[PDB]
Parts: structure tokens; C-alpha cells; sequence
């Protein structure tokens, strides 16, 4: 319970945001977590993109983070999405989910101007000495337009004892080998998570970790079996998996995430299919899709 705690091998999911009639629907929320826990889910990333952090308040991040470790009770880490534009407004979330207990904090690249590799560096470098949390660096330049380089997040991983880990959701099969292979040079136990479902198989292959997970809020059975077959030396079973979750693995994202997974854990009973402007409830076509690949899926 602390230290090596956050140091989590194969699933975290990413974890969404109930909301029914423009609340936390904590309820909901609570019946989602024991889904993921009852399921070998080996961490939970709250307040990320999936979990809809810019539209939810100071005051209910507070109550959803304080949630998720109560009935959690140190049984797997609780990682809390953090990272925004300026180090000033980073920090203070840093120091809130530190001040309420979570374990660590999930912490995007920073985005305007035009970053070097030294700022990325630097960014880190000072979040680092400011807390006693372990950070995760998130790399996602498909979204951000910016890329930790191997050899940065490589830096990171030598200066920086508190940093954990990487988040890579940089897809490229270029980057991941260059991602686990340097990272752990620099650092035998520096953390490398997949930050793509639909990489998770390929990562493992090239000696990362496991996975920060949209799917595995519908699916966490799955994804945990498929890292799981992996670390068995079944490599065979593992890309079976792989192969039976490509079409839930696509349905997820024909519309921004997290509206189809909210679409699927609602057809499933889980939640209120409910999301905060500007995102939108899942189209029919989006919903009927997911029914039959829920469906065959055999999670409907």
C-alpha cells in the first residue's frame, strides 16, 4: 500500500464520470468500481479524458476521488488525471488528489508554443520535486500534437524517482519499441503502459507493462485475461483476446470517447447514459452497433 504500490501490471482502467440529471451519480459509479475490481482490474485512472475531467467542478472531483478510494481501501492504486496548460493549475490538482489520498497523478505534456524536449523535461523535473505522489507521464501526441521522445521520457526516467511510468499513447510500433527498450535501460523498473487499447498486445510483445484502458470499463474480464495469457508465456490465448476484442475495441471510438463507452455501460445497466456539454449521448447507429458487438461479445 504505497511506494512500489503504483508500479500496477497489466489493466488501469480509465474510468468514467457517471452523471444522472446534471450530478455524480456515485451510486452508479460505485457499482462500476466493484465491476472493475471483482474483475482483476489492477488500477484505476480517475478523472482522465474518459472520465470527462474539464467538465467536472473542483468540488466533485473532490467527492469522486474520495469515493473511489473509500471503497477501493487500498486494494489496487488510485491514479488521478492531473495535467493541464500551465504547471500553475497542474500542481494544484497534484496537491488536491495528493491531500486526499490518492496514490498518484496521470500528467499530459504540456501543449502550447511549441515544447521542446528540454521544457517536457523541465515540466516534469519541477512537478517532481513538488510531490510525493507518483507521476505517470502521459504521452498522447495524436491528440496534443506533442511527442516525449524515447530518449526524454528515457531522462525522466533516470532523474526522476518519482516519476513511475509512461503512459504511451503514441500508437507508432517505432516509438513503443524505442519507449520500453530505453526507458528501462535508464531504469530496470520504469513503468511503460500502453495508452491504446488496440496496442496493448503489441506493447506487452515489446516488453512494456499492461495498459491505462477505455475498454476495460465494459470489458475489464477481456483485457485483464488478455495481459494475463501474456505474462503466462500463452501467447496464443493472449492474441486471441486481442483478435475477439477488435470489434468492441472499434466500436469504442466511432464517436469521441467517452460517449460510446457511456452508450455501452448504460445498455449494460451500469450507468445513466448521461455526458456533459459539449459531448452528446451516442447515436443509434453508434448504439445498435454496440448492442451486437455486445452482444457477441457475450457481455449482453
Amino acid at each position: 500500500g504505497i511506494d512500489p504500490f503504483t508500479m500496477f501490471r497489466g489493466v488501469g482502467t480509465a474510468i468514467v464520470t457517471p452523471f444522472k440529471n446534471g450530478e455524480l451519480d456515485l451510486e452508479s459509479y460505485e457499482r462500476l468500481v466493484r465491476y472493475q475490481l471483482e474483475n482483476g482490474v489492477n488500477a484505476l485512472i480517475v478523472l482522465g479524458t474518459t472520465g470527462e475531467s474539464p467538465t467536472v467542478n473542483e468540488d466533485e472531483r473532490e467527492k469522486l476521488v474520495s469515493r473511489t478510494l473509500e471503497i477501493v481501501d487500498g486494494k489496487i492504486p488510485v491514479i488521478v488525471g492531473a495535467g493541464t496548460n500551465s504547471t500553475e493549475k497542474t500542481l494544484k490538482l497534484v496537491k488536491q488528489a495528493e491531500k486526499l489520498g490518492a496514490n498518484g497523478v496521470l500528467v499530459v505534456t504540456p501543449y502550447y508554443n511549441k515544447p521542446t524536449q528540454e521544457g517536457l523535461y523541465q515540466h516534469y523535473k519541477y512537478i517532481s520535486e513538488r510531490t510525493d505522489l507518483g507521476i505517470v507521464v502521459y504521452n498522447v501526441p495524436g491528440r496534443t500534437g506533442v511527442n516525449v521522445l524515447p530518449e526524454t521520457a528515457a531522462r525522466i526516467a533516470a532523474d526522476l524517482k518519482n516519476v513511475v511510468g509512461i503512459k504511451e499513447a503514441n500508437p507508432a510500433a517505432a516509438q513503443i519499441d524505442r519507449t520500453v527498450s530505453l526507458t528501462k535501460q535508464a531504469r530496470s523498473d520504469f513503468m511503460v503502459w500502453s495508452g491504446n487499447d488496440d496496442r496493448t498486445f503489441y506493447l506487452l510483445c515489446a516488453g512494456g507493462d499492461g495498459v491505462i484502458s477505455v475498454v476495460s470499463n465494459v470489458a475489464p474480464k477481456q483485457m485483464v485475461e488478455l495481459c494475463a495469457e501474456y505474462f503466462s508465456g500463452n501467447l496464443e490465448k493472449s492474441r486471441e483476446v486481442h483478435r475477439k476484442l477488435r470489434p468492441l475495441m472499434k466500436a469504442l471510438f466511432v464517436e469521441t470517447n467517452p460517449i460510446p463507452v457511456k452508450a455501452a455501460l448504460n445498455l449494460m445497466g451500469f450507468i445513466e447514459n448521461e455526458l456533459r456539454l459539449p459531448l452528446v449521448p451516442a447515436s443509434e447507429k453508434t448504439v445498435e452497433l454496440l448492442r451486437n458487438v455486445l452482444k457477441e461479445s457475450g457481455l449482453l
